[PDB]
């Protein structure tokens, strides 16, 4: 009974929660179908009446079937806004100088195509139809979530999942699934090995229950619509695939062009006509604001596309280190008060009107900012956040001191390597450009990390700073082993996720150009950052720029922040070079805290068991108890719940490594540390694993006993699994910018309708840990009375 818990429903709710993601993975990947989508459009074009020609009737026609042509689930989010300024998404093709660019959108395109309906004699596509095909099909919003899906699906780890180029004629993206495939395979013969060996002890009822292919999440539900119409063919995985790759070549393939010149008067007129001879760089779509919003910013949008509202510097815990010298010296952080004669606003003022754009946050997670400059900044702030502890004014100096003192040292130290984050009142973000591979982390947590590593008290000793482990108070050291093992994780997602967007610029043609920013923002060819009729130069010379009484501003040029520029500064190798570059400082980063976090574990004395609670937890139990505490594999499954929705995004506060000691959700982390990480988990790391199988062989008869090495590889295919479901749900995806992707949908429900692991309900088949709350779950383990939780189960 325990033991069929254990294996056979533990591993069809894993199966069930593996089919989920690829189903959901599925059905993303035909919503962004672009062979189907174009194909569409040009049938629509060949049985249209010209009356009808508009935005309304071909969202109509893509939300239905034709022929062999297929659907699409959601016609809206793949076609071109009908407002969309064109110069917005093709490069000066484009005159964005004037005002009559403004009334040439995606509605003088559905004017221009008017006349090309139909079908001429020959049968043949129209080129007008395969221009048309090309420019109403929100291409950047297609890229924007193919890529997103993807790489919410890479899992290198145990070769599971890999994104592969071969890079031969076609723009080739594969998925090899080989490793995720033989998995699934093997979860699928353990879970029907232990449900032959267990059917003659348990009731024929449960085993139906189970197994009975109409009751959804059952073994042989799985072997229909997991294997049979899934993983080997309904739409399999290979033509899952098939479309990735089609779609990303159609994506980058050479097209004929336009020239997108309009404005008689309104959005119904066109000068726009066929361009024989195009420059080169218009016959591929451009994705630069695409990846820049990937890795740092759009900046064509309002306040760069980011949430950065300025808010008092003291809603960091921190803020009172978010300063230029020791406590009790006079700050000089302060700002231009007038450029003329290079005057800075006195001490009041500066305290007073001083903000800091909310990049991060000390109380939250990752909950906004999803792009890598942010998410990276953001876990900076978490860590110093988490690992100084306030009563006594320390943090230990390992944590930091790498990153400080060394590969970022100049980021920390020296002024212009950091993004400006700071400003007087009322200066809105704006439209920024491109940081450098030395300006990725913001400026006011270096000032932070500076006042961490130079402040010192009036002996001139360390005022922040723990020189020794010896010291670290205990539930500190506990604060570390829980938290550490996270951060280094996410810091290596973070690298994961630069390394792939470089292999996908590399091997594979794709462009990267901006369109003409200055142009359409009305901004000054040397601006740095506009908003509203304000130019701030390289300098930083500008009222309300954030500079240092006496010395200067925080801003150098070339270094802090790369004008905005026209076409010209906007073309793909430009933005090519300075993606590049912005990933490969954040990768720097995240490799040093990373190593910095495994460090400060290594020499910690760390021996994670699973399900301890707490240091010392399960000697103390057998000490009081004179019994070993229940730990059964399935509570780590209380992971797969239903991630937070925020702003139509998914966040994960269980697997945030902000959590504190002996709380909860604590607790569950702290038992479950190596079972999240990427490291072999031996059956004597699973204590309670290893009881169960011993006190089920002392009941059965050896012809029925399971060998160490049948349930080492059942179990070995169940962390795998779990490491790969949790991997994509609650760390790949919450670290990107996921609405509208597959990565973060709940995986359970109380409708049996709705998912193949049903908590209660009419088909419930979940799992213990999945039917309950955490408390059930933490005092599943810490309880005395064992016998009323087996009989829970």
């Amino acid at each position: 009974i325990f033991l069929f818990h254990e294996t056979v429903i533990t591993g069809l709710n894993l199966l069930s929660a593996i089919y989920v993601l690829l189903n959901n993975f599925r059905n993303n990947i035909k919503g962004l179908d672009l062979d189907t989508i174009q194909k569409s459009i040009i049938e629509w074009l060949r049985e249209t009446q010209a009356a009808n020609v508009n935005r309304a009737n071909l969202i109509d026609w893509l939300g239905r079937k034709h022929g062999a042509i297929s659907e699409i689930r959601n016609p809206g989010l793949v076609i071109k806004e009908i407002n969309m300024r064109l110069s917005m998404v093709y490069p000066d093709t484009e005159a964005a100088a004037a005002a009559q660019d403004r009334n040439l959108t995606t509605e003088t395109l559905f004017a221009w195509i008017v006349p090309y309906v139909g079908i001429p004699a020959g049968g043949g596509v129209r080129p007008e139809q395969e221009l048309a095909a090309r420019y109403l099909v929100d291409n950047q919003r297609i890229m924007q979530l193919l890529l997103t899906n993807i790489f919410e699906m890479t899992s290198s780890f145990n070769k599971m999942v890999q994104v592969r180029f071969p890079e031969t004629s076609t723009a080739q993206v594969h998925l090899d699934f080989t490793g995720l495939i033989s998995l699934i395979d093997s979860l699928m013969a353990d879970t029907k090995y232990f449900l032959d060996l267990l059917r003659p002890h348990i009731d024929k009822n449960i085993i139906q229950y189970y197994e009975n292919r109409s009751n959804p999440g059952s073994f042989y539900w799985l072997e229909e619509h997991l294997i049979d119409k899934l993983i080997k063919p309904e739409l399999g995985l290979e033509g899952v695939n098939q479309i990735i790759n089609k779609t990303y070549t159609l994506l980058t393939k050479p097209y004929n062009v336009l020239q997108l010149r309009g404005g008689a008067q309104r959005r119904d007129a066109a000068n726009i006509q066929i361009n024989n001879n195009p420059q080169s760089s218009e016959r591929f779509e451009q994705y630069g604001r695409v990846f820049s919003r990937l890795v740092f910013y759009d900046a064509l949008e309002n306040n760069s596309g980011l949430r950065v509202e300025q808010v008092a510097l003291g809603d960091f815990r921190l803020s009172n280190l978010i300063r230029t010298n020791n406590a009790q010296e006079e700050n000089t952080l302060s700002y231009w008060d007038n450029i003329a004669l290079r005057t800075y606003a006195n001490v009041n003022d500066a305290a007073n009107n001083l903000r800091r754009y909310r990049l991060y946050g000390s109380d939250y997670g990752i909950q906004n900012n999803r792009s890598m400059m942010m998410v990276f900044n953001q876990l900076i702030a978490s860590y110093i956040t988490r690992f100084y502890d306030a009563p006594s004014g320390k943090i230990y100096l390992n944590l930091i001191n790498a990153f400080a003192n060394g590969n970022f040292s100049q980021a920390v130290m020296e002024m212009g390597y950091a993004h400006p984050d700071l400003a007087r009142n009322n200066n809105v973000f704006g439209h920024r450009g491109d940081p450098t591979e030395q300006s990725v982390l913001l400026l006011s947590l270096g000032l932070i990390l500076q006042r961490l590593i130079k402040d010192t008290n009036r002996q001139g000793l360390s005022q922040h700073l723990i020189s020794t482990l010896t010291e670290i108070p205990i539930y500190l050291k506990e604060n570390y082993r829980a938290n550490l093992p996270l951060f280094n994780k996410m810091f290596n997602i973070l690298i994961s996720q630069g390394e792939l967007l470089k292999q996908f610029i590399q091997y594979t043609n794709v462009q990267l150009a901006r369109p003409n920013l200055t142009a359409l923002l009305g901004a000054n060819n040397d601006s740095v950052i506009y908003y509203n009729n304000n130019n701030v130069p390289a300098t930083g010379l500008s009222v309300g720029q954030a500079a240092l009484r006496g010395i200067g501003g925080v801003f150098r040029p070339n270094v802090t922040l790369m004008p905005l520029g026209d076409a010209q500064n906007n073309t793909s190798d430009v933005v090519r070079k300075r993606l590049v570059a912005v990933i490969d400082g954040i990768i720097r980063g995240s490799h040093t805290l990373a190593d910095s976090a495994m460090e400060v574990l290594h020499e910690l004395t760390d021996h994670p068991i699973y399900l301890e609670t707490e240091e010392h937890f399960i000697q103390n139990y057998m000490s009081r108890y004179n019994k070993e505490p229940l730990m059964p594999f399935s509570l780590s499954l209380y992971y797969l719940h239903d991630l937070r929705i925020e702003n139509n995004e998914v966040y994960d506060p269980l697997l945030y490594p902000n959590l504190e000691s002996g709380s909860p959700e604590f607790k569950l982390l702290y038992g479950t540390r190596k079972l999240l990480g990427n490291d072999p988990v031996q059956l004597s790391d699973m204590p309670g694993v290893q009881l169960i199988m011993k006190n089920y062989n002392e009941t059965v008869v050896a012809r029925e006993q399971i060998t160490p090495t049948r349930f080492e590889h059942f179990y070995t295919h169940a962390i795998q699994a779990l490491r790969f479901i949790i991997n994509i749900r609650s760390f790949k995806t919450v670290m990107m910018y996921n609405e509208n992707t597959f990565g973060g949908v709940n995986l359970i429900s109380e409708n049996r309708d709705d998912k193949p692991i049903i908590t209660a309900g009419i088909g419930m088949n979940a799992v213990y840990s999945l039917r309950k709350t955490l408390q059930d779950v933490i005092s599943f383990v810490e309880s005395s009375y064992q016998e009323e939780q087996i009989n829970h189960i």
